[PDB]
């Protein structure tokens, strides 16, 4: 995760670079709020957003490396806190192996450290540019990353939740950060108008494929075991990929299970489970993943010609068949 | 505390009047469930007295657009209420009104930042919106430090109360007169004069907890002491008897009804709401000397009649 970077030589450094930058911006007076926010950041070096924005970044000449450090850290930061929030509403008790903040310090401690870092985004996103559009492009990719958020409330316990009614939620939730990663690195930079017309389709190809194989991975594996992070899902009413594919084939059956909500069983849920395997829901979703990711590499192929459009393809490929 | 309080300054009657209509036209959402809790709010703060502070200075220029000013007031007021929603949560699953409040308050810091960038080219009156936000962020999130403590000194209850409250009124005064393109010795004042309206401000709400029927017990206090939350009142007494308050300040949240009953009677003993009436008028006497500094005219005019009734009323 932190070292497939390796694999890429041009934007290592860069990585590398940004993350003690990363730890430099977070600066508090609350130390032990100020700890848990560094520490959320130290366990996710991976850094896949703002790899986007570097890497599309090379397709342009025109930004300072202060711009480019500031324009790959907002990201990042927006990142960490939506995330912050995202745990609250979801009672997530940990979050890349961390506990999460909310869970040691209180829920509005939490909402506050989150509200925290939007003013540290802001800032980097100031920094980043003069440019009243891309700022603007900021706040449109901020507004609907939450309008991602609400959809996906508005679509809890809902059965007839549509293959539309999905996507446009995690487009807003998952790929509109890919999106907005790829445009404003590629805009920034100066990369010509050809590279910036598919930026965004090539963010939201890839996020959206981010975001199904995410979902596969909860009703993939073991069918007759119960696994964790499904039945928090079911209780919840927020119905993944697999689930939603198969509903189709049966709903009165999936409806019987489903009504219960929260109180759900501990063998309902081996129920919907056996369903799901029964219909191939994981081996649907798979499909569309697979399609999302040939979209998302058909039109890095048709970018300019060179190391960037190649180091592209073989992040894409990294993150997305494996 | 009133919406009509704008028909006593009727150079900025207009302008707050269309306020009004403009914040709830900003702040539309699809999500019902949402736009009804912020339109709430909103029509319970038609008060405006931050917008109104921002301009009653803005009458000191004539550099931005109406559009502009309208963004500029409108922003202050969004990250007002932004802040006063995400207050209404709870310390510690989770309760449908309360991931509406999560939502609604982030949706407003969408807003904010929406309604700056349209108020302003300017990227340091931009980073001014920035570094107050931050403040605030910061001043809110200092308030945990300083649960159930004793021994605060005067000097962290000032920083504290500078972040939470003054800073929005530091913030619009200076934007205010910053945007209307004011003369330089009118923007050197802003800052100074909003942190002071601000901290007594405050300090008139911590006033009036400890301050209607001592033999009785009030709503806000019954949370705040349990809380660890101590007002200036209660901090102004902790130096007559630091044995005495800390025997019923330890239960926390284990006080009880009579527990309160016998904190509440200790301040009514060492006078505490007399000695913060004292600092309260302090503050309110430094806010309105720094107010007779700005030129002469209707302008300094209404900020001082403006700031009498905040503080003196």
């Amino acid at each position: 995760d932190r070292q497939l970077w390796r694999q890429f030589p041009q934007v290592e450094p860069q990585l590398t670079a940004l993350q003690d930058y990363l730890l430099r911006t977070v600066q508090l007076d609350n130390q032990p709020i100020h700890h848990k926010i560094l520490a959320l950041l130290k366990s996710g070096g991976k850094l896949l957003r703002p790899g986007y924005f570097y890497l599309f970044s090379t397709f342009g000449n025109a930004a300072t490396p202060a711009q480019l450090q500031a324009g790959a850290a907002a990201i990042e930061i927006l990142h960490v806190g939506t995330l912050i929030h995202d745990d609250v509403i979801d009672d997530s008790p940990t979050r890349r192996g961390v506990r999460t903040i909310q869970m040691t310090y209180g829920q509005r401690n939490a909402i506050y450290a989150g509200d925290f870092m939007f003013t540290v985004y802001f800032d980097q996103v100031l920094k980043s540019t003069t440019d009243r559009s891309l700022i603007q492009n900021h706040i449109d990719a901020m507004h609907r990353i939450l309008q991602g958020e609400l959809h996906q409330m508005d679509l809890n316990y809902r059965e007839d939740i549509t293959l539309d009614a999905y996507l446009n939620e995690i487009a807003g939730k998952t790929a509109e950060l890919f999106a907005l990663s790829c445009y404003q690195g590629a805009q920034l930079a100066g990369a010509p108008q050809s590279v910036i017309d598919r930026t965004r389709d090539i963010g939201i190809a890839i996020g959206c494929a981010y975001q199904m194989l995410d979902d596969i991975l909860d009703y993939a594996g073991d069918p007759k075991r119960t696994q964790k992070p499904v039945l928090e899902d079911l209780r919840s009413g927020v119905y993944s990929l697999p689930l939603l594919l198969s509903l189709s084939h049966a709903p009165r059956d999936f409806h019987k299970l489903l009504k219960k909500k929260q109180a759900m069983t501990l063998e309902d849920i081996k129920h919907v489970q056996a369903l799901v395997a029964q219909y191939d829901g994981v081996g649907a979703a798979k499909q569309l993943a697979q399609d999302y990711t040939d979209r998302a590499l058909t039109l890095i192929q048709q970018l300019p010609v060179g190391s960037a459009q190649q180091s592209l393809e073989q992040l894409t490929r990294l993150l997305l068949r494996r």
